[PDB]
């Protein structure tokens, strides 16, 4: 039933943040779109956002304890955080990595995700809909 | 609206080919699943597979001229072919890269797609459903 | 005319912290010197320090919304944080990167700042006065 | 007299966290063993864990000001945090780096600790006892 | 009295017409005059020199080493290539400030690895023409 | 017992092709030598050559389904083709990589075969006899 | 005096293909322009294009057997194909590598040709005229 | 009507006696004469100059930028090492053709990474002396 | 009788006068006496041996593998270079503890990439001579 | 007739009990006897020698160079580390065949860059202990 | 027998230039020492110093034309100049590369001389006597 | 004044081994040439050669204890042995590295000596006279 959608640093800034790269959809609108999609798939979505690494670790620790699937857009921490990777290694339920922009069409340092090798799957560059497609995978699988 | 699903080398071997990596679904069954999904979304899917790089280039040139969206799993050529990349650079309509296995949880040489930097988006590790989720994105775009 | 001076990890430790590298000037002394210089330049300076990455992200988000220039010394996060770089990418007003020590005369890993490529300019190795020189540039711009 | 044992991200999760890698001992049980061993060696041990980088930095600053020895397991931050390295550089009393797992028998990125070069010594792969052996060194020195 | 050497390397005599979107529209002649005015306001005497010749640049910094005079150096393209220039700068006892008009870290990767930076007192980059003037102000506080 | 000898690009040119490197034996004479040696060992050798990657993949697919051993000299594709390595990964029967020249005594780029890590064994620099030695291995395995 | 001009993958697409990179001349027009220039220089150009590596290899083998010069634009295969390099190594008559675009002003991976080290020479970034200048090299060296 | 600058870098004045197995037996004087004869055939005016001095090469490039004239450049060894020379060439508005006598890709690895190639219009390598004349023919049909 | 083998490699017989700022002023003979005494208190028997010969070190490793005895190993310079010593240590079924006197990570870069660490049970570095004694304590508790 | 030197390096005397899943269950004594029989069937005389000492291996290679006898060499760990061994093998005028029991390319990265491979006639890898026998068969044919 | 001793950039600064690295012997004193050694060996030695690359090339050109041996300390140009290497490649008589300091005990960028591979031999770290020893080599050869 | 000349692996093979690389002078002739030159300089030279790393380490240890200068040609071990480098780090008297061939004109892996950074100086490619020139340095520096 329960799917955890977790957004990392700078993702609360969606809308005004680099619109050509990330789109004009706000995080509030993102939460509403995910919840609407989850209800139509018979799931429950809990969407959380934080710039704090310690907060992100706490949320996925809880998902590990509850054995709930995780949709994770770690933002910049994707490319840098071993600590977040280590937390995500506790997850028994599927972990789907999601990025709004095509991370492979940008700077070289964005192409070597710490999370990708331990995630079930990755969706990149499909904009805001990437979250919704990740939800659909978890509902159908 | 026509969507081109193009599969590269060894993808015609699906089902028998490394089941633990790629799953047990055959390419014939994949064709049927895509065509069923496309019919629900109001799209028309043309699914084709070849082990020949020249044939993949020909199919991509046609999609460039017709300005039709492309879903591409180039198999091994993903990691090697600059020629295929150059063919895909002609596409005006969206290009979605799809991989059945999590290419980032495997050998290091699989983590550096030549196609990702020029694709609209990439779906990795979500099995056969990656194709179907790519169709849904294209149904909204 | 508001200018934000943002200091990152370990900069609150100035004075006793590696004196041969960073000097004997405390953070409070630095705060006083900046405010004195800004007042003589007709600017208002707001100087804040935190060891928390999430906190630094918060302050630059504010400067982005208020369209205010930023003088940033991110400390160790300079060399490691993509998340901080992403937050700084929102800034429409000039961003000046400042370092007290000559970061190129030290360990090799300190020579590859994530912030330099997206900043307007960089001042390195001029001690505390680096902040004051960054202020003077902003007074003319 | 006073020894500071500081544990980084995900080390509060010991016990159920990757048992085959880190063992079945919880953090509560680890605190008890450390306190019992320190009392036998005529020392007082202060054991603290946090997933927050800023919190770790705060604890290091206090040890530097008090000139107290530090036994540090930074977790995933060991491989990533220059900020934590910088704080540890202020320590006048010995710094012993400790890891539960053999960090050299794992992923390549775990083999290049930021703390190792500025530490007095490093104990790796000797399990929970690594903490206790580090205590014994400090009792002799 | 208190003398500061401002030394510009290859292609810096071309300022104004040369890639204006990268280096600005101020000519080198205008830069010389601007530096001299700012220096005199700070109680300093700026000696501003430009050469496309490495040997000439070496000679100038050799003299600054003998006279123990501060140096503000924009070596241009040589910044990224010349060990010889670095070796000469290693003799300087008075402060050495490396200045670049453009933000070299926002450009090609080969520009991000200065040979001079590790032996300089400090580096000012990407602050345009004012970087020279700010370097002078540092030296005015550091006699 | 059937053994498949598969020769890749440029190997049909044996005889005239860089005689100092690859020898003076033609490809037709190679077929005759292998077939004579196979009859002596009580094996059945099918020797085939193609410059077409797709054709080589098809022959490997057939050997995978038939559970037949493969002796493969992929020529230039040894160093470049992930697609060919992917086809060879299907083989349940032993795969033995053969090269006429000493590929380690030439250009550096010839030293990093994609096939070697998944082959049973490799024979290099022993000339045309390398094929015959490979047959002899398979006759006892 | 026969000269083989061989074009690799995606070069049949000249005209529509990234005009800002490769120009607006079509492959049909390219063929005819090469043939006319060759004829004026007292040569005969055989111009062929294929997206198939095996086909390109066959044309190179034939050129090696006939000891005819090759002007080669391998396209994408320039940066990736050892098999093509191996075939070209059999050439004894001059081999000239030609690229329409300045391959050094683009992505890094385009700057490390497998063909360059074994070719007589390389012409890059001079557009369609690169083929014609390669022909003139051959005509001036008879 | 069109003026083209042929600029040769370090060691190119040594052509003829210099490593003949690599650069051929044509002297620099003979090269000048061959270029001027080809330029006269194409209806162009060719000015051929050679120097071992980097500063001198930079000066000639600056003049070509100011005059908006095409440049055929063989920088010799400086091709692989000089950012200063690259920066001067970036100021050119008329076409820049990089020319090398030897096949620079069939030699040492350090010769395969020209600083000038990315900012040039085109590059001709390994065709010997004729590389200069072919570069002239390109400029005759375009500029 | 639980036998622990303490094996020292090249230049460790030179302890005392050998770079005292790096390795301390304790001689190898004094080290042997300290290890043996510490082993006695823990209820173990320590066999301490040193050789500058790689072949000799390999023989001692082979013997310890056949006897299923724990090994405390300071391979010296060979730590950073010897695949052969790694291959021998791979036979050990009983725990292998890598010990270095100096902090090998605070020194030259080539000292930071041990061939032995990835196959050892654990590693003790930079704790001086006491690193041997702590390694014994680990084995006594295990 | 023809004398063939089969030289095994460090840890190969441990075959049988040493990592059976990697190197097989055949002991070194069993390997020696097998090689001797196979060679005698081919009209050759195999001298099989093993040592953990680099110096000892060098001496045996020196003797083969002076006698111009072929060498089959499994240097073990020294394959990936010893320039001294490569230098000794460079003296051999008769064929040198490098042999490894395990597929060294299916293992750790540091095992994939043999110092001996570039100077050997050929290499046999991953075919078990039969690799020695196939190497013998090559030498009997040449050649 | 005439020997050319050629010193490059910064070598005219000997004596006062980094005494701990290059010693206290001036360039004028070096010239006098070479004169004495040349007289003892029975040869002529011409000592030239220039900070100009073009000048150094000219002197090398003259030595090539006269087939005279060269002792070269190119200073900083040793590590940077392909042009100087190309000039030295013309020399038919022996070329001895000489450095006063041990270039291998300093910065990494000093360990990759462009001249070494085309020189007859190299003398490094023997101070000023390196010049005198190089002269003795040329007298005997 | 006693000077130690130490030759590593394969240097006993001089005259036989790759004569186009190392020359036609035997190690015995080298010994005699060194002893003659030492007598001219008022020095005593002890020239010893071994293919064994352990034996070379022992000789270096002896030279460290006696505070005697060392001329060292480690051969192949030059590029591989941290153990030998560690032994040489004990030397208080000067250490001169010598190579007969120009190590920088050969394979890349020969250009990164472990001994060079800790030696007083390095002499390369001056053939047999490299040893004699090394002797003259030590005689001039008392
Ligand atoms: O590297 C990234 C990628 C992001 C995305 O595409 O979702 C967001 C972000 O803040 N940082
Ligand atoms: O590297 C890959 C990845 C594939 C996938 O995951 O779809 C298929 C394939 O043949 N080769
Ligand atoms: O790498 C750095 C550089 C700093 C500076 O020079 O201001 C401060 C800091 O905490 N970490
Ligand atoms: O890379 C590591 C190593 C750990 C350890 O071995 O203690 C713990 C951790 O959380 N992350
Ligand atoms: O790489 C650079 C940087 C320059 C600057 O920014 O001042 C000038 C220049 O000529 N070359
Ligand atoms: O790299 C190689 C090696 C070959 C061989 O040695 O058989 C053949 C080939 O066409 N390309
Ligand atoms: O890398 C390239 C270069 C091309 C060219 O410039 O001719 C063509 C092409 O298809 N791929
Ligand atoms: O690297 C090079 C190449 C040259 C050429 O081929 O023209 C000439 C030169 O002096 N140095
Ligand atoms: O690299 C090392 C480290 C040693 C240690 O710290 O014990 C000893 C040694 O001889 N070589
Ligand atoms: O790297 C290796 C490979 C071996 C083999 O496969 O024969 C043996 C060995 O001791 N070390
Ligand atoms: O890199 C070096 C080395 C020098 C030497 O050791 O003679 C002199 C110099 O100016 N630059
Ligand atoms: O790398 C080398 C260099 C040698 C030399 O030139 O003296 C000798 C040797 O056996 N190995
Ligand atoms: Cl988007
Ligand atoms: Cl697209
Ligand atoms: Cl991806
Ligand atoms: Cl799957
Ligand atoms: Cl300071
Ligand atoms: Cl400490
Ligand atoms: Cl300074
Ligand atoms: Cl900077
Ligand atoms: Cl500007
Ligand atoms: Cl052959
Ligand atoms: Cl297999
Ligand atoms: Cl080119
Ligand atoms: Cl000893
Ligand atoms: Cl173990
Ligand atoms: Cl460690
Ligand atoms: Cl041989
Ligand atoms: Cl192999
Ligand atoms: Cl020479
Ligand atoms: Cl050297």
């Amino acid at each position: 039933l329960i799917v955890n959608v977790i957004n990392g640093p700078n993702l609360g800034r969606l809308g005004r943040r680099e619109p050509a790269v990330y789109g004009g959809t706000t995080h509030d609108e993102l939460v509403a779109l995910i919840e609407r999609e989850a209800a139509e798939l018979g799931l429950k979505a809990v969407v959380r956002q934080s710039d704090s690494e310690a907060q992100l670790l706490d949320w996925i620790h809880q998902a590990a304890d509850a054995a709930e699937p995780v949709i994770l857009n770690a933002g910049g921490l994707t490319h840098t955080s071993v600590a977040l990777r280590d937390a995500c290694a506790e997850l028994s339920a599927p972990l789907i990595e999601v990025h709004i922009s095509n991370v492979h069409a940008r700077e070289e340092f964005r192409r070597h995700s710490y999370l990708s090798p331990i995630a079930t799957g990755v969706i990149v560059g499909l904009g805001i809909q990437g979250y919704l497609l990740a939800l659909r995978y978890l509902a159908e699988h």
